[PDB]
């Protein structure tokens, strides 16, 4: 955040470089953007989340959970979104893999995954920029369950 | 702010409300303008610290110095400004005016941290709302000085 950014710049006696102020700079007016985008994920969220179960309805055994977990994906997805903060994903997708795995299916789960991004990209065909940084945000996510 | 909204809404298990997003929207606005200020201050800061420093060259007993504080000064000014909290200039400041009215001339000091304001507004004539914030956050400045 901003507030790292200035820390690590006092601690080196020094302006922000040119660069962080760039970046810090993209990352403010993005944000109109970033708040679009999740207040349509948002409002879209049990049309996004019944389409990933739907994919996978065959092989889902628990699908209160199922349902569940699809909707806390996309709700964490959309913190991310909001904070510019890939590493929220990252921070709360931390070892459920192995959970995952052993619950249910670790294939299934990333098949409602990629559906879980397709159904979000849906919203934003119009607007590509829109629609790069739902990918981005998906693709961190998903690829917590890769390698 | 970004953390402690999202934290609420993560707290509680929900997806953030329409009302915390129309919050987020402001916030990001208001840093969107406070980046563009801290990033023309930074890349004119020579600039700016120089017109503070010959403003008082009369009175500089120690250029090198001087140059330095001005230089420090604005830095912590910037950091303020892109953090948009006026507290970091509060508490860095915090004993100064006795230090450096020790070392030269505290008057002095606040006349030069009056050209660093004057020269920083001066990338800001076509943008009053951007003056207007260098102005609070640079009167804070010599304020918490004086
Ligand atoms: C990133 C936000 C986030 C997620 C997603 C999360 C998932 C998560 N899923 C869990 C269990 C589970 N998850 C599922 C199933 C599924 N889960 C899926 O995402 C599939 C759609 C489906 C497998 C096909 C099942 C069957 C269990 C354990 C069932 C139980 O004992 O109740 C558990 C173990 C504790 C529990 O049962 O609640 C966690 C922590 N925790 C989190 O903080
Ligand atoms: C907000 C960030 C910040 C500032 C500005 C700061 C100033 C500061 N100026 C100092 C000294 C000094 N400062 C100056 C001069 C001046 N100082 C001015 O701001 C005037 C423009 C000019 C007098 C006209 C002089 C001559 C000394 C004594 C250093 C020496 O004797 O070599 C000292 C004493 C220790 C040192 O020499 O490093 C501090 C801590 N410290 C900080 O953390």
């Amino acid at each position: 955040l901003a507030v790292a950014t200035i820390t690590q710049a006092e601690q080196q006696d020094r302006f922000l470089g040119r660069g962080e102020l760039d970046e810090l700079a993209s990352y403010f007016a993005s944000g109109a953007k970033r708040l679009e985008i999740a207040q349509l994920l948002t409002e879209n969220s049990e049309i996004i989340v019944s389409r990933a179960a739907n994919r996978i309805f065959q092989k889902i055994e628990n699908m209160a959970k199922s349902l569940r977990d699809l909707s806390w994906f996309l709700r964490y997805a959309t913190y991310a979104i909001v904070a510019g903060d890939p590493n929220i994903i990252v921070v709360n997708t931390r070892g459920l893999r192995e959970i995952i795995e052993n619950a249910c299916s670790g294939e299934a789960t990333i098949v409602a995954l990629q559906e879980i991004k397709a159904a979000s990209l849906s919203y934003f065909r119009k607007d590509p920029e829109a629609a790069e940084i739902v990918s981005q945000y998906m693709d961190v996510l998903i690829t917590e369950f890769k390698a």
